[PDB]
């Protein structure tokens, strides 16, 4: 704890902890899109989606099952560090606002795959397998533990630790979104794209409140260290959606999809006022 | 740290996560019943009590304009103790969800009585004086600090903090809880009122989901020790509501008042499993 003081952020200079007297309307404007984008998983219906995981492939349920559980983990991953750390850091009201927000969705996000899990699988057993997906599949593994080191890195600063979660929660979603939404186009599944469309729009306000308290920050990682923790994440997306879990399983160009985790990466680069990494364009056209 | 490993409630045993799981329903259903009571401020109206609060008078919209500033801050004392205390103890995925959900709506709370102010006092000046009542306020910075010092205690069992919590929902808000809606009998305030319906409802959940996290919780205070807890709560509350600010301002008799903050704090005592400790009547036919 160096020069913390000097943070506007995470100074300790509250003293009021009151809401209206509003110091940051740019963050304050974030929370009041986050809350008026709020939904329920009762607000899905999955009374009908048993019927077309049945219809499904086998190689495509196998791609399916397994991104459901990738994200039945992570959505909790990401909950934890905003519980125990980023929420516990930040000091500024209208933070404190949206970060308590995101943390009321993520649990939302996590009840709704939870929910599609159940409503596909009616085998308790597979069940388990999927639901500690965790420990349960290596490939899922490698990401988890991923960002489960940046909650128990006692080191990085804020800045290196809001970036880290900016690229799971843009990076590391990034590919399973593109495929979800590429089942959408050829229709299929309406349950699992439907909350696919709520999630991602999502993810995606969480992932411009980081860039946002990014911005926020005064000292912060130099521009080498965000290209290279943003490349970490893209190299090991790709790898899961090209190895792990070849998108193919589900009709998709593995290199297509790879130029989509680099545009992705680029627009988030940007987003943090840096210059692009990669330069590529978006691959697909019912992604803009 | 002593038997915490022996608490279900407290113990390192998630290693899951994950959510549809449910091992506890009973916390769950809680949870279920806050998020399918989900208001924004935006719903409430208060294009219209700018005139009302002028027909106000003296005595009233100073009874008033200090109910609010104490509400202006408690709500964020709440808060802060479930961001860096509760919600980081309780390791149980049902009570973590509800507890993320109740922080949502205490911003949202907070939000709504600085809103309440602003409409009434146009002036900036006097603003601040109630914005800041945690420290230009004697009467409550004595209860800001009670419960502050809950927040602060590292001795204290989570067992304590969650009865000392429970009333301060339950019986710091109840004589402020109680004036409004003998306004509302008096037709006065229509948004006053009407946010106070939503409010009130939301921390008579937050109380009964407290009792029911005691409940789950092995290694406990002795009656004897919630009872004196409890019972300083209640003095508290008594001297502010007929001394700091006599509920005669605004034409109510401090003796009903007093013996309505006993009536629930005999709530209380029944929903945590205890004996009561007053055995006084509702003296409020508008509270029942
Ligand atoms: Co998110
Ligand atoms: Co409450």
């Amino acid at each position: 704890n160096p020069s913390v003081e000097d943070e506007p952020l995470l100074r300790e200079n509250p003293r009021r902890f009151v809401v209206f007297p509003i110091e940051y309307h740019d963050i304050w404007q974030m929370y009041k899109k986050a809350e008026a984008s709020f939904w329920t998983a009762e607000e899905v219906d999955l009374s009908k989606d048993i019927q077309h995981w049945e219809a499904l492939k086998p190689d495509e349920r196998h791609f399916i099952s397994h991104v459901l559980a990738f994200f039945a983990a992570s959505d909790g991953i990401v909950n934890e560090n905003l519980v125990e750390r980023f929420s516990q850091e930040v000091q500024v009201t209208e933070a404190r606002c949206f970060y308590g927000f995101q943390i009321a969705m993520e649990n939302i996000h996590s009840e709704m795959y939870s929910l599609l899990i159940d409503t596909y699988i009616k085998d308790p057993k597979e069940r388990e397998y999927l639901f500690n997906a965790i420990e349960t599949m290596p490939c899922v593994k490698k990401k988890a533990d991923w960002a489960l080191r940046w909650i128990g890195d006692k080191e990085a600063t804020y800045g290196e630790r809001v970036v880290a979660f900016a690229a799971v929660e843009g990076i590391f979603f990034s590919g399973s979104f593109a495929s979800i939404f590429w089942l959408k186009k050829r229709g299929l599944m309406p349950g699992l794209t439907f909350s696919n469309e709520l999630i991602s729009r999502d993810e995606g306000l969480h992932c411009d409140f980081a860039c946002l308290m990014f911005k926020h920050l005064v000292h912060k990682p130099a521009e080498q260290r965000v290209r290279e923790i943003i490349t970490n994440a893209v190299r090991i997306e790709q790898e899961f959606l090209t190895e792990a879990l070849p998108v193919k399983l589900i009709g998709m160009n593995c290199t297509l999809m790879k130029q989509y985790i680099e545009f992705v990466a680029d627009r988030l680069m940007l987003e943090l006022g840096f210059n692009k990494i990669f330069r590529v364009e978006n691959p697909f056209d019912f992604m803009e």
